[PDB]
This record gives C-alpha cells, structure tokens and sequence, in this order.
C-alpha cells in the first residue's frame, strides 16, 4: 500500500523543493544553469573531493549528463527557471514510468555510479560518514544533524548502512511523487 507513485506537479511544495535545488545549483544567481556547470559539478566532486578513479569519475560523468538531461537540459545551453522546471516534468514522468515497467531509472544509474566511489567496500551501500563525506562536499546538506536525519528517515541496513536500492526508492519519493514518507529526507537543508 505505502509508497506513492503519482506524480504530484501542482503541488506548490513540488515546485518548491526543485526551485530550492535550482537556487542552490545557481552558485553565481545568474538566474539559469548549464548542463556544462552540471557535468562540471559533478566530476569536481568526485574527483577533487572523493577520491574517484578516472573509469569511475567518467562513469558518473555520464550519469549526471543523462540525468539533468532527461530534464532538458543541454551544454552549451542556459537553461532558466521555467524551462528547468517544465524539463523536471518530463524527467520526473519518464522516471516513474520506467520505475513501474521495471526498467533502470536514471536516479538508480547515478546511484550506482556514485556509490561505486563513496562506499568503501564497493557493495553498493554506505555508512553514515560516507554520506556526511558526499552530501558535505556537494553542499546540498551543511550539517551533520540533517545527514543523521537521511539515516532516520530511511529503512537501514542489518550492517548500519543505506543500501542504493533504499536509496533509489526514497529519492523517487522526494523527488518525484511527494511521497509523505519521504519528508525531512535530507532534514532540514531541502525543503
Ligand atoms: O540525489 C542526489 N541529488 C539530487 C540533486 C537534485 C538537484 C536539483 C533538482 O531539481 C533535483 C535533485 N542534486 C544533487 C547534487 C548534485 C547536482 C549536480 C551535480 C552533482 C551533484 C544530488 N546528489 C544526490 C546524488 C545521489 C546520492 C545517492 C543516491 C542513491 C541512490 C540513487 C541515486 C542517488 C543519487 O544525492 O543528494
């Protein structure tokens, strides 16, 4: 019964919590991103910040590329607000039709590329500290009490560790559905 899988575009706090994410990927408030300041984004991280090869940082290169991508987004392009979030439509819709065929979501593909570098061990899970290490790099969470929020809202693994698949599923939620059982995924620092 649980998970909701309906997308939601009219929601205010839809639009809202992608409007936050655009305001928060806008670093210089030029009002539009590119797919260029994306895709560099991303290899900065993972590269200069998480110690990823470079077959692992191309992998999550392509990830990201497809991912802001299938939200319309294109290098060489600005992409202002409503057409940024116009393109979250289409992405969101696609995603959860190949969520409900049973088909890789592009969410999941970035998961797994990225958790190939944060998780130790490679096992497609990751502790606490790993996330702390990830989320704090990127930015999109500042304190620990919201990391250590993520952990609560998440169904946790038997080793203390949220597993891609978790992941997956809640990032579907938050970003796509307004499922309410994702609320406070990442605590405070996204609406
Ligand atoms: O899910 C993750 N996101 C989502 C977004 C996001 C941005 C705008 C928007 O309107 C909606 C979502 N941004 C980053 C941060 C980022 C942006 C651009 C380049 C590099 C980083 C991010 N990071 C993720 C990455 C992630 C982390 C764990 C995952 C686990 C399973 C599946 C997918 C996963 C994806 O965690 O917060």
């Amino acid at each position: 019964a649980n998970s909701k899988l309906t997308s939601d575009f009219d929601n205010p706090r839809w639009i809202g919590r992608h409007k936050h994410m655009f305001n928060f990927l806008d670093v210089n408030h030029n009002g539009k991103i590119s797919l260029d300041e994306m895709v560099y984004k991303a290899s900065d991280i993972v590269i200069n910040n998480l110690g990823a090869t470079p077959e692992q940082a191309k992998r999550h290169k392509d990830a990201v590329e497809a991912f802001f991508g299938g939200a319309g987004m294109k290098y060489g392009v600005e992409t202002d607000w409503p057409a940024y979030i116009e393109g979250w439509k289409k992405l969101a819709t696609d995603e959860l039709e190949k969520y409900a065929k049973n088909e890789p979501t592009l969410i999941r593909i970035w998961g797994d590329a990225l958790f190939d570098i944060v998780d130790k061990d490679q096992n497609g899970a990751i502790t606490l500290d790993e996330w702390k290490a990830y989320t704090k790099a990127a930015g999109i969470i500042q304190s620990s009490e919201d990391c250590e929020e993520t952990f609560r809202v998440c169904d946790i693994d038997e080793s203390g560790q949220l597993d891609v698949d978790e992941m997956t599923r809640q990032h579907l939620g938050f970003w796509y559905t307004m499922d309410p059982a994702c609320e406070k995924l990442y605590g405070g620092a996204v609406p």
